[PDB]
Formats: C-alpha cells, sequence, structure tokens
C-alpha cells in the first residue's frame, strides 16, 4: 500500500496562538516556560491532526519559534560572537539573531520564490561548528516528544549543501566562500544523525532545495561528497528532498548518491518525472509531490493520482509515496475557520488541514482501495469550479484580445514627454519627493473600527481621514518638497486594499501564512477573471490635491505585486492574471488622470520575488510580461502625465527598468548607475535607509549627490529608499529637511 507524506506543517496555530505567545514573551507579558508550554501544545495538536487524518509519514522539527534555518544555525553553532556577550540563554540568543537587540538582526531573505523569509546563515573564518547539548537538541527532543504521544515522525533538516549555499560571509570575513566550509560541517550533521538514529528515528527528510537552482559544476560535485560522508549503519535513512522547481539540469550531481530516496515537486514541474525516475537506484524510493504546498485550491484527485501512477509505472508501487509538494508552511492552517465564505467558493479550496486528508485519499486510491465516494465528491467540486461564472467573465476575455503594442506604449517617447512636463509642472532640478507612506496616529485605527462596527458614519470617517491627509500635506509643504504624496492613511495592506475593490477576488477571515517571524500575511485569493468596477483611490487623492498647489502623486500597487502577494489561480497562467490586472489598473490610472491627478506612481515591490528560479525562456518571458502589464496599466495617459515607479530591489535588472519607460523611477540604492547614463528617463537612486533612525546631515546627503553625479544632474530626483510608515514624526522631520536643504544647495549652484 502506497504511503502518504507531509513535508511540513504550519506552526502558527489555527488561532494565531504562536504569534500571541511569542509576542507576549518578547514584551515581558509571558514567561519563557509558558512559551515552551504553548510550543509543546502546538506540536502535539499538529502531530495529532496528522495522525488522526491518517498520514503515514509525519514531520518533526518543522516547528519553530521563529525560523527553521535559524534553528539549525543555533544548533550547529553558526552564532556570531556579537550575539554571545550579553548573557543571553540560547533561546534568547535565537531571538537576538532573528529580531535584533537593544545590535542589528541578521539579514531577512526571501526563501526561493515564496513570500516566506528565512534568516541568512552567517559564517566567519573563526566559526566552529558543533552541537550543543545544554541548549537542548531540538530535532532529537521534538522527535522524542512525538514518540511519547505514540507518533513516529521523520525529522526534517536542511541539508549541508543548501545550508552553506544560502548563507553568506560575515562582515569580518568578506573573502570567504560559504560552500568551502563543507568539510567543517559534515561531521556535525553526522553526529546529529547518529543521535536522531539512537532516539529511534529511522528516516530523515533532508532538504536540498538549491538543486532546483542553476548551480555551478563545482557546487554540483558537493552532493556526492556530502552524502557519501553521511549515509551509514549508525544513521537513519535519508530522503533527499527538493521542491519549487526542476532538478534535471543538476541530475548528474545526484544520480549516484547513497541516500535511501528522493522527493520531487510534480505540482510545479510534473514534466520532470520520467527523467528523475530514470535515475533511481534499486531500493531507492520516490516521493511524488502532488498536493500543492504553496496554494489553496482543492487538489484534482484524478490528475494527482495519474501523476503518482506514472511514477508507480516507472518504479513500482512499493517504492512510491504520495506527498505534499513542499512543506505546508506556505498555506493557511484550516479552511473550517472561514466563517464568511460562500459555500460554493469554499468548495474550491483546501488549506493545510484539508490537504492532510487529500494525500491520504490519494494514497488509498492508487493503492487499490475503493475511495470512489471521495473521488466523486472531489470530481464534483472540480467540475463546478471550472464552470462557474465567478470564473467566466466574457468582458474581460474580450478586453484581453485588445492587448497590443499601442496599448503598452506611451503616445510619445520620453524626450517629447519631458518638454510637455517641464512646461506643465516646471519642477526645479533635483526635485524632492517621498515614496507615499508616513507615520500613523492612534485616532486612525479606532476611527477605522468605529466605521466598521457602524459607530461613525462614512461621512464621519471620510472627514477623519481628510484631516489626517491635511495634516500630512501641510507638513510636506512647509518642509518644501516638490512632488507630494498623501500618506495613505485610508490604507491597510498595499495589496488587500486593491483586492477588496476588484472583481475576481476573495478574502479570508483566518487564512494567515507566516511571512517572517511573528509577522503574518493573509493573502487575497484570485478565483476568477479580474476587473475593476469603480474608482479605488481617486477620492482620497482628489482631496489631497484640492488642498494644495503642489503636484500630488496618486499611488498604486502594480499588477505583478498584486499577483505575487495573492494566492493565484492555478487554472490560468500568471501572465494572464497579470494582464487582467494591468487592464483593471489602467482604468484606475485613467480615472485618476481624469480627476486631475496627473502624477501617478506605481509600486512593484515583488518583481524580483516572482523571478523564475532558472535563467531561460521562462525568466525572460516573465520580464517581458511583467514589464508589459505595467505598461498596459500606465500607457493610456497624456504626455504631460508623469508616471513614477518604485522598486525595493537595488539589484534590479537595468533593462527591465528601461523596459517600463516610466518618466521617473525610484529605487532602493544606499558602477550600476552607469547602465542608465544614456537612458533619458529620470531616476531617484534612493539616497537613504528607511528601516532605521540616525537622521543624516547636509553633507551625509551632500557627499551622496556628488558621489552619484560622478549620472547627469538633469535627471536626478532626491528621495529615500521607501515609505516611512515604519518610522516616527521627529526623525522624519529632519531627514526630510536635511534632504531638501541638501538638494537646495546643488539647485542653487547653477
Ligand atoms: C512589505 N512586505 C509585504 C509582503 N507581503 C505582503 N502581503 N505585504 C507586505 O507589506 N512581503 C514583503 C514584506 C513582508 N513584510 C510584512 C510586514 C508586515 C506585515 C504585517 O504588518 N503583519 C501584521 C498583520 C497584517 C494586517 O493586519 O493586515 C501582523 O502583525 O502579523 C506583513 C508582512
Ligand atoms: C513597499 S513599496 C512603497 C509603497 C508605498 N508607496 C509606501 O511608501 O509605503
Ligand atoms: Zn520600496
Amino acid at each position: 500500500m502506497v504511503q502518504s507524506s507531509v513535508l511540513g506543517f504550519p506552526r502558527i496555530g489555527g488561532q494565531r496562538e504562536l504569534k500571541k505567545i511569542t509576542e507576549a514573551y518578547w514584551s515581558g507579558k509571558a514567561t519563557v516556560e509558558e512559551l515552551l508550554a504553548k510550543g509543546k501544545e502546538l506540536r502535539e495538536h499538529n502531530w495529532k491532526l496528522q495522525q488522526k487524518a491518517g498520514v503515514d509519514i509525519i514531520p518533526s522539527n518543522d516547528f519553530s519559534y521563529y525560523d527553521q534555518v535559524l534553528d539549525l544555525s543555533l544548533l550547529f553553532n553558526a552564532i556570531p560572537e556579537r550575539y554571545t556577550k550579553f548573557d543571553l540563554a540560547p533561546i534568547d540568543v535565537l531571538f537576538a539573531m532573528g529580531r535584533g537587540l537593544q545590535v542589528t538582526a541578521l539579514e531577512m531573505v526571501k526563501w526561493f520564490d515564496s513570500n516566506y523569509h528565512y534568516v541568512r546563515p552567517t559564517f566567519s573564518h573563526s566559526t566552529e561548528f558543533k552541537l550543543n547539548t545544554a541548549a537542548g537538541i531540538k530535532p532529537v527532543d521534538e522527535f522524542n516528544e512525538a514518540k511519547a504521544l505514540g507518533v513516529q515522525t521523520r525529522p526534517v533538516i536542511l541539508g549541508p549543501v543548501s545550508y552553506l549555499y544560502l548563507g553568506k560571509a560575515d562582515k569580518d570575513s568578506l573573502d570567504l566562500e560559504p560552500i568551502s566550509l563543507l568539510p567543517k560541517i559534515l561531521p556535525v550533521y553526522k553526529e546529529l544523525l547518529q543521535k536522531l538514529k539512537e532516539a529511534g528515528a529511522e528516516q530523515v527528510q533532508i532538504d536540498e532545495p538549491v538543486l532546483v537552482l542553476d548551480l555551478p559544476e563545482a557546487v554540483q560535485s558537493k552532493f556526492k561528497e556530502a552524502y557519501d560522508a553521511l549515509v551509514g549503519a549508525d544513521v537513519p535513512e535519508l530522503i533527499l528532498t527538493t521542491y519549487f522547481g526542476d532538478v534535471r539540469p543538476n541530475l548528474k550531481a545526484i544520480e549516484n548518491l547513497p541516500v535511501a530516496g528522493f522527493h520531487f515537486d510534480f505540482v510545479r514541474v510534473p514534466e520532470q518525472l520520467d527523467e528523475v525516475a530514470s535515475i533511481l537506484k534499486d531500493g531507492q524510493t520516490l516521493s511524488a509531490g502532488v498536493v500543492d504546498g504553496r496554494n489553496i485550491w482543492k487538489t484534482d484527485f484524478a490528475k494527482a493520482s495519474a501523476v503518482v501512477q506514472k511514477a508507480i509505472e516507472k518504479v513500482g508501487k512499493d517504492k512510491v509515496v504520495v506527498a505534499t509538494s513542499s512543506s505546508l508552511l506556505h498555506t493557511p492552517v484550516d479552511l473550517e475557520s472561514e466563517t464568511k465564505l460562500d459555500a460554493v467558493i469554499k468548495d474550491w479550496f483546501s488549506f493545510a488541514t484539508q490537504k492532510l486528508d487529500e494525500v491520504v485519499v490519494i494514497a488509498k486510491n492508487v493503492s487499490g482501495e475503493d475511495v470512489s465516494k471521495q473521488l466523486e465528491a472531489n470530481a464534483a467540486s472540480i467540475k463546478a469550479r471550472s464552470e462557474s461564472s465567478i470564473t467566466n467573465d466574457p468582458k474581460v476575455q474580450e478586453r484581453l484580445t485588445t492587448i497590443n503594442e499601442a496599448l503598452a506604449t506611451r503616445k510619445a517617447a520620453f524626450p517629447e514627454r519631458l518638454t510637455e512636463q517641464k512646461a506643465k509642472y516646471n519642477l526645479p532640478l533635483f526635485p524632492t519627493t517621498t515614496i507615499g507612506s508616513f507615520p500613523q496616529t492612534k485616532d486612525i485605527r479606532i476611527n477605522r473600527n468605529k466605521f466598521a462596527k457602524g459607530q461613525i458614519t462614512a461621512e464621519e470617517y471620510e472627514a477623519f481621514i481628510n484631516k489626517e491627509i491635511e495634516t500630512v500635506v501641510r507638513f510636506q509643504e512647509e518642509i518644501g518638497l516638490d512632488v507630494l504624496v498623501h500618506g495613505e492613511p485610508e490604507r491597510n495592506d498595499m495589496v488587500q486594499y486593491f483586492g477588496e475593490q476588484l472583481n475576481g477576488f476573495a478574502f479570508t477571515t483566518n487564512g494567515w501564512v507566516q511571512s517572517y517571524g511573528s509577522r503574518y500575511v493573509r493573502p487575497p485569493i484570485i478565483v476568477g477573471d479580474v476587473s475593476r468596477p469603480k474608482a479605488m483611490t481617486v477620492k482620497e487623492s482628489v482631496y489631497a490635491q484640492s488642498i494644495t498647489s503642489k503636484p500630488m502623486k496618486g499611488m498604486l500597487t502594480g499588477p505583478v505585486t498584486i499577483l505575487r502577494w495573492s494566492f493565484p489561480r492555478d487554472d490560468v497562467s500568471g501572465k494572464i492574471q497579470a494582464l487582467q490586472l494591468g487592464l483593471a489598473l489602467r482604468d484606475e490610472v485613467n480615472d485618476l488622470e481624469g480627476a486631475g491627478i496627473t502624477v501617478i506612481q506605481v509600486d512593484e515591490p515583488a518583481i524580483r520575488e516572482g523571478l523564475p528560479l532558472r535563467a531561460g525562456k521562462e525568466r525572460s518571458d516573465y520580464l517581458n510580461w511583467a514589464a508589459q502589464s505595467f505598461r498596459v496599466a500606465t500607457s493610456g495617459v497624456e504626455n504631460s502625465t508623469q508616471i513614477h515607479s518604485h522598486f525595493c530591489y537595488s539589484d534590479l535588472d537595468p533593462n527591465h527598468i528601461k523596459a517600463l519607460d516610466a518618466d521617473v523611477v525610484s529605487i532602493e540604492f544606499s558602477n550600476y548607475i552607469q547602465e542608465f547614463s544614456e537612458y533619458p528617463n529620470h531616476i531617484g537612486l534612493g539616497l537613504f535607509d528607511i528601516h532605521s533612525p540616525r537622521i543624516p546631515s547636509k553633507q551625509e546627503f551632500v557627499s551622496r549627490i556628488e558621489e552619484i553625479l560622478k549620472y547627469p544632474a538633469s535627471k536626478f530626483w532626491v528621495n529615500p529608499d521607501c515609505g516611512l510608515k515604519t518610522r516616527g514624526w521627529p526623525e522624519v522631520k529632519e531627514s526630510l529637511t536635511n534632504m531638501v536643504e541638501a538638494a537646495k544647495e546643488f539647485r542653487a549652484k547653477y
């Protein structure tokens, strides 16, 4: 009979219990031991959930108070000195490294192309790798905890190659190649596996996801070295686990490994099956990832089963395992918590708890068990979705056909646009602006709330918001910034604010996923053809513009970001989703401009995140369609309308930037500048860091603009890295005057 397997379970709790206890711990409200007690409770409950569902292979060590990579960093001693001389207990060294100390946290990084973030493994020349008993041995201890409940588990750890390859050298050891520490770390993994074996762990899931990445040959040889060194009689069997993409270009690196088996992701790349199956040795098992670990759609049991059967056919039923494609970390906990969803819609979904039942049902179906009831219920749910008008919008379909060159091209090229814009706005050289969001007051939320419970009227809350915009615009004026923003006080998440106002979307009350730390998101879901029925942002920008003579930036989140930070449709391409969004946002841009908001900025903070993980056709089509969707949203406007675009990734492919043809591009950027020397359009290389205090001076700033001018001055805007939502009013006062005053100097040197 075919076994079922789960690669990881989200640990936040059905009621966000993990957030509340960890936050209460950090803020003094809860003891360390009450923190450990909620932990056990969460693990117990999640193990029990999986046992009761009937999952055969059940993970342990997937739990974490913060980040699983960090947990491994704590466990192997990759713990820089600075964190060590504050007498912090190791759990508190944990929290120091992740979320800093009144010392900066270690770097947060995007975990592949998910919207989960991990803590960078950081390594020095001095780093000595060892297990530490007295800190407890997390994977061993949690494996023992589950065994005592009568639940045998499979520890999950990130393998050595991936762990090293994703870490970076610390400041003090700049010249180090992390890959090179491989001899130094294998012994420690060995010893950990020895101790997991002693405890009674028979199998271990060893994550090597960097196999789905373009790897240098020199890095590929390291799998044979690493795994030759780990496998043995004194250790558990190893299931080398990959997810999120296609391992075929690295197939040679793993075709003669002494591991007991492999896992691959056949949701994201079903087509790799045949090749990866072909290299299985006698005895090695194949874990077939066929229940999506990253999206929330009810699995098609017939198609998933046919994927598993294709593997059975190549390899034999006793050597295949039905699996989630990745850890379920990236999905919400429990659909049954959703109180507001239409039952028709809810019938399309499965969250992490429902996905447990899916891998069990799928395993049974391919085992030969009659599960024809479930298959029929499932087939009925799938058939209903693919017919619903909630997904069939004939107007949007027709509008898609109208997409062409003209529709993604401005009426004139930038040099001609600049003339009409200099006349219309007559901005001074070194124009000063900001990215959109400012610090926010307590009256805000209470006012939002009162209007939500019906306490104040729409024509009470609308005035509370305009006063807050008025406060924000008045401040900028006296400060003397040239192009202004409204502060975004009417706004929640920069995506949900748009999703709620767009057809084709649904929202959850409890669909929470961990983004980083104790900090969670509740992404919108795209269920169908998207359109914009009416004005989303116009009223607030029209009000801010009516109160001042200065040009007011309207403010949009771009189509790629709305797509990437939502759960997408899996029955249509990302691309098609992005272009529907481009067209809906086009209507918004047009209404904005129509209302006299003729400066408009578009934020695409998720452009890099959606980048296909391998270079190739998929990567360059993405850049073409990512750019194309942006241009479809912004190209209907007059030559005197000024289009801005903001980015948070500093290493953003210059050519993608040029491909947008924004009048102005603002980019986080505290050489490369030269790529734009002969590109006409204007650019504000973000001159300073939005994520900390320390208000820089005239010459802090000043040195910058000369150092950047070492790029022509006719094209330079002065602005920070991002919005200031994450800061306070005092530190914002000076920064911005110091910023402006700095600009005024150059400006008044011509
Ligand atoms: C700008 N970022 C961002 C994103 N993804 C989304 N969807 N939204 C974002 O703002 N990815 C990159 C980064 C992630 N950072 C964050 C930062 C804060 C919160 C946050 O404010 N979380 C709150 C609840 C949010 C709410 O109530 O709407 C929390 O306390 O968990 C989420 C993600
Ligand atoms: C995260 S991108 C910038 C978004 C928005 N304009 C802000 O200033 O907050
Ligand atoms: Zn930004």
